[PDB]
């Protein structure tokens, strides 16, 4: 018997596929952590030494992409005792997260991008896919190489920069500092093949998104690179966000915020306003201690409580995020893409999770954990 185990051939058959597009009952063939075929009735012996998984009666969809996670820990706003712990691999996977973007927050004194970089790489070695944003709330940005542009251009896992505006914990950045930072991420992105985005932590100031419009008035960074997040934290800000998304921008709703605008509610309002789901993303702000359970809960609520189809409910956590961050090979089940898959019950309860072809979760419980979990 010839050994073909190195390919890790895995056949997921009989599941109702949402890639996120409804593909009905369809099989998915995996090899080397990559989807190599997506079709109805793929021969269970099409490839040798193939692990065939019977998913009849279950749902199969893309793994979630969480672009706002404090991977090395966050907090600290009420003293050092409030500094949260680093994220545990199993917490992400059990929540359906197979791709993640780490970032820093208010604290960039006891938190550093080099630590974030290291954690991002550990997660990649451990089985999932991780990227990070350089900078933090503070502006000018505290970077790895001394320049936002250089960080995005030369640090492989860096795809953009983060900052905070209209928030009582901002560094009071003026338009120039804000514009230059955004422009550097944009150019750095072109040079390093990164999306080169600027993520804006929004606060409760009455000025809301004004800094972003001021920025657009003082530079030429495409609006498609400017991502306001936590837009559901207050109503006036949310209304501005809808207006921003209407002008061509993409907005990030936080699932860890249940009031005044719940996450499912924000996604629904966006659609009501006529915003394409492609410009609406959902992140957890996990470990900021915030968990990741609010991600799946939002999808469940969207389908159960609101009237979103499973396909649409999935977009803000998959194709929309992958599209915004140009995450090649993610957020969609198609041949050539990474085998990041979720197996759910018809009620959308996670049963299995595959990351790059490897089984990370088996019965809703992680069977692969961080080195020191
Ligand atoms: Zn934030
Ligand atoms: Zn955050």
């Amino acid at each position: 018997m010839i050994d073909y185990t190195a390919a890790g051939f895995t056949l997921l058959q009989g599941a109702h596929l949402y890639a996120p597009e409804d593909r009905g009952i369809c099989d998915v063939l995996v090899a080397n952590g990559k989807i190599i075929a997506v079709a109805s009735n793929i021969p269970s012996d099409i490839v040798p030494n193939c692990t065939v998984v019977d998913l009849s009666g279950q749902i199969l969809c893309p793994g979630f992409i969480d672009q706002h996670v404090h991977l090395i820990g966050g907090g600290g706003e009420a003293g050092p005792t409030t500094r949260t712990p680093e994220v545990a691999l199993s917490r992400l996977t059990e929540a359906g997260v197979t791709s993640v973007v780490g970032l820093l927050g208010t604290d960039s004194i006891s938190r550093h991008p080099e630590s974030l970089l290291a954690k991002t790489r550990a997660l990649n070695e451990e089985g999932i896919s991780a990227w990070m944003l350089t900078g933090a709330y503070h502006v000018p940005s505290r970077t790895i190489t001394g320049s936002v542009e250089k960080d995005v251009a030369i640090i492989d896992r860096v795809i953009g920069v983060k900052c905070a505006i209209s928030d009582h914990r901002s560094a009071a950045p003026d338009v120039y500092h804000l514009a230059n930072m955004a422009a550097e991420s944009r150019v750095g992105g072109l040079l390093g093949g990164k999306p080169g985005v600027t993520v804006f932590h929004m606060g409760d100031s009455k000025k809301a998104l004004q800094p972003i419009y001021d920025l657009l008035e003082n530079c030429d960074v495409p609006i498609s690179k400017l991502l306001p997040t936590h837009v559901n934290r207050n109503v006036p800000l949310f209304e501005q966000a809808l207006e921003f998304a209407r002008k061509g921008g993409t907005i990030d709703i936080t699932s860890s915020i249940d009031e005044p605008v719940a996450p499912a509610e924000g996604i629904a309002r966006a659609v009501q306003a006529g915003i394409p789901l492609a410009r609406v993303t959902l992140s957890s702000d996990g470990n900021g201690v915030a968990g990741f359970e609010t991600l799946l809960e939002t999808v469940q609520v969207l389908v159960k409580d609101y009237d979103f189809s499973i396909s649409d409910a999935l977009r803000p956590l998959t194709s929309s995020v992958a599209g915004f961050l140009n995450l090649t090979g993610k957020g969609e089940i198609l041949p050539g893409n990474d085998a990041d898959l979720l197996v759910m019950t018809p009620e959308l309860r996670i049963e299995q999770v595959y990351a790059r072809g490897k089984l990370m979760v088996k019965d809703g419980k992680a069977c692969v954990k961080g080195t020191f979990e």
